């Protein structure tokens, strides 16, 4: 109690303002392919294309997690915070002057510039509800911080489809919607970057928690990344955490981008569907994280939650791979919903028992390993998805993921661990 702690309004603001433009950043990863077909017609490109357009994401984070970290770490929260809202604000600039049938690099451009800001956006949600927030007010501004981003890419699946019909014989129609909608996004994130100009502050005047004060006090420590991965690597269980997750998530992020193309092939003049159903995915997925962190709570072992988790995962799988072609949209619907439950029920999980294991380990460090494994997964996963569904099917494609899902139950059952919440 020596030093003074007090709470203050603009905290919540704060956290409603990036829970805006991190919702915003995600609606952009996602806009692109949900309603790929459109896009391919509108531009002349070929579906790989607009695959990239989503996969830019994942190879922009990989190179610039670590010093993005690193900065900040050393700068603070409010030039991340700028430097985040500012990309993607240009970043839909970009995007609102490549609506035309020749100027589909203008949009690679914007969707590159958003890439590049997401690396900033995702690692704020912990430091500022640590620097922001009461201990008791902690968890709940991170999981809100989180839900922005999850329902940003809920939008991104549901509205572009109803936004932009497909209307591939009159071009005018759709440069129409396509401008409506990429000039809605541009207004929304130079808002939310004005907004986060005006009120974004480094940190309250007095800290929310004894904790952060005392962080704070503390003077800066500098750490040694490269080290602290080389100490990371030679953990083996640490090691086949991060494929696991890597392959969850990049099986996520694949069926994410090529879920347009895997609906068209069997259910023609259905992209609202096809969004309704990623929506329905990311929403069953929210739940399964609510769940499965309360099931973890309950049983308190992180081994054995993680391997049934995985398991019910591949099972979803399964059964939406050899589901999807009865051609009843509603046994999609259900199976996309389970799926998406299991899988994003995992990734608290892994990530939970991944930050563990690593102990003493930096967070920062295994965070950004994480999320880098989970990049290459899923460019890895999209690119030969893709090319399967091209060439032979969805079903060999959904067949990659599953075999890829059971590699990972092997490799998550050989973690040796008795680790428990402590
Ligand atoms: C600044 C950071 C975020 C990195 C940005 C990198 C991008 C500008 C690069 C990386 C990978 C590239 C893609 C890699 C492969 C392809 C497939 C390629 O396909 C063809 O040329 C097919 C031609 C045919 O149809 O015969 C077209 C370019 C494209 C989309 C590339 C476009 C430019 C991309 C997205
Ligand atoms: C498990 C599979 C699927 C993914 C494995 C990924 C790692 C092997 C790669 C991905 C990103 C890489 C990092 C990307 C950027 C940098 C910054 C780079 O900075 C420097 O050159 C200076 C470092 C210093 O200050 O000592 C050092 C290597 C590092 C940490 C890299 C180390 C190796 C990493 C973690
Ligand atoms: C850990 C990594 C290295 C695993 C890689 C596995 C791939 C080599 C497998 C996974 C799914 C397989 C595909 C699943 C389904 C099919 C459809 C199949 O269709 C056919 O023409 C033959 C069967 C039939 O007659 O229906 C042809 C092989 C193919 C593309 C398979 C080719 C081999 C794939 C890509």
């Amino acid at each position: 109690p020596l030093p003074l702690t007090a709470l203050s309004p603009r905290r919540f603001v704060v956290l409603l303002i990036f829970s805006l433009y991190s919702l915003v950043n995600a609606f952009q990863w996602i806009q692109y392919s949900i309603i790929s077909n459109v896009f391919e017609g509108f531009y002349g490109v070929t579906l790989l294309h607009i695959d990239w357009l989503s996969m830019v994401y994942m190879l922009a984070y990989v190179p610039l997690i670590f010093p993005a970290t690193w900065l900040l770490d050393t700068r603070g929260l409010r030039l991340t915070a700028l430097l985040g809202s500012g990309l993607n604000c240009l970043g839909a600039w970009i995007k609102c002057g490549s609506v035309q049938q020749h100027l589909f690099w203008v949009t690679m451009l914007g969707q590159c510039l958003c890439s590049v800001a997401q690396v900033f956006i995702l690692g704020l949600p912990s430091r500022i509800a640590s620097v922001w927030f009461g201990p008791k007010e902690v968890s709940t501004a991170c999981a809100t911080a989180v839900l922005g981003n999850q329902l940003g890419t809920a939008v991104g699946f549901l509205l572009p489809p109803v936004l932009v019909p497909n209307t591939q014989n009159d071009t005018n129609l759709l440069a129409c919607n396509i401008s409506t909608m990429f000039y809605g996004t541009s207004a929304v994130a130079t808002l939310l970057f004005i907004l986060t100009a005006i009120a974004f502050k480094e940190k309250p005047r007095y800290p929310p928690s004894q904790a952060q004060a005392a962080l704070q006090d503390s003077p800066p420590e500098e750490y040694s990344y490269k080290k602290s991965i080389r100490n990371l690597f030679k953990n083996i269980p640490f090691v086949l955490l991060l494929i696991t997750y890597g392959i969850m998530t990049g099986a996520f992020y694949s069926v994410s981008t090529l879920l347009n193309q895997m609906i068209l092939t069997y259910y023609e003049g259905e992209e609202v569907n096809a969004g309704r159903i990623g929506l329905t995915l990311v929403v069953a997925g929210m739940v399964g994280s609510i769940l499965c962190g309360l099931w973890l709570d309950y049983t308190k072992t992180y081994k054995q939650t993680t391997l049934i988790v995985y398991i019910l995962s591949f099972i979803g799988m399964v059964i939406f791979t050899f589901t999807l072609d009865l051609r009843y949209i509603i046994i999609v619907f259900v199976t996309g919903g389970v799926l998406g439950f299991f899988m994003t029920g995992y990734l608290p999980l892994g990530f939970e028992f991944a930050v563990e294991i690593t102990y003493p380990e930096s967070e920062g460090t295994s965070s950004g390993l994480l999320n880098a494994s989970a990049q290459i997964f899923g460019i890895l996963f999209t690119l030969a998805q893709g090319k399967l569904t091209s060439d032979y099917g969805p079903k060999a494609g959904n067949i990659f993921l599953c075999v890829w899902m059971f590699i990972g139950i092997i490799l998550t059952a050989l973690i040796k661990s008795d680790l428990r919440r402590h």
